[PDB]
């Protein structure tokens, strides 16, 4: 049905999608301003870590400081194979994509890092309130020269 | 009210029920979960230590994997299930938790907990591809396997 309430939802979903698209195409020095797409109290970060706890970055200002670190450590990062998923909630989107670039973490040799990622984007008033990324930390270990633990799966059918 | 979109709403509703059934399947019912798939459907784990998926291809293989899984994860339950419809009536995502005993050959019995994203793509009202994404490090912990710690110097507070 074409009601003003359904129309508002569509508008919201369209606006929010544009921001997800912008986020995912943000490269290079533009990364230093990606925080501006967040609410003042917005949270972003990595939900799949070796420690098992997220690295959550809280607040628009913190996100901007994190961007300085990220550009140092991932100096040429690009996201590719981007698929955006709208949901039944006009303020919640998922993205499946890959990423590749140099990895330059102190205490390790410089490497080439590739991973598969899922991102969650939740919105409030047209700005991102919570962004979360999910990847396989094992692929990061490989990029850093870190031995990847191996699980034997005995009897796993063929 | 347009017949195309009526078809889509219907397919999406039907598909949502199958996703719910899958996510609520527990205990011996797990041995019949393969029935929710197309004959050539694929399921499995997309986040592995090896970097390659453990993909199980076909309804019969899927049914075999379930015997294995019931041995290895005898009491597994999904919880905190959130189902996400998408713009494709045939594609859904699920965010959830899962936990249970982990009973692998050659490792001490453990208690395994992880956070999961699942992808479900449909064809003809059955699952053509299921993929699950998790953090393998939590499965290492559960088996007593040492997990390296990545240092991130400079990482701001
Ligand atoms: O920018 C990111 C959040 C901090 C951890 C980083 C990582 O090690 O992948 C990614
Ligand atoms: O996980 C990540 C890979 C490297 C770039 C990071 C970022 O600053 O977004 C995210
Ligand atoms: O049922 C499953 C697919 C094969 C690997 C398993 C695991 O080791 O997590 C999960
Ligand atoms: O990753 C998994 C943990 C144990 C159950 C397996 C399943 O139910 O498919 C999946």
């Amino acid at each position: 049905e074409n009601t003003s309430e359904n129309r508002a939802q569509v508008a919201a979903r369209q606006h929010n999608r544009k921001i997800v698209e912008q986020y995912m195409h943000t490269r290079g020095e533009a990364r230093l301003k990606r925080h501006l797409l967040f609410t003042e109290d917005g949270v972003g970060g990595l939900w799949t870590t070796d420690s098992g706890q997220p690295i959550a970055i809280r607040g628009r200002e913190k996100l901007g400081e994190h961007a300085v670190w990220s550009l140092q450590c991932f100096p040429d990062w690009v996201w590719t194979d981007i698929q955006i998923f709208e949901t039944q909630d006009p303020n919640w989107f998922w993205v499946e994509c890959r990423g590749e670039g140099a990895i330059v973490f102190p205490g390790y040799p410089r490497g080439q890092y590739r991973n598969h990622f899922l991102h969650s984007f939740r919105f409030e008033n047209g700005l991102i309130k919570e962004q979360r990324e999910f990847m396989n930390p094992c692929e990061q270990f490989r990029s850093l020269g870190i031995e990847v633990p191996e699980v034997r799966r005995d009897g796993l059918p063929s």
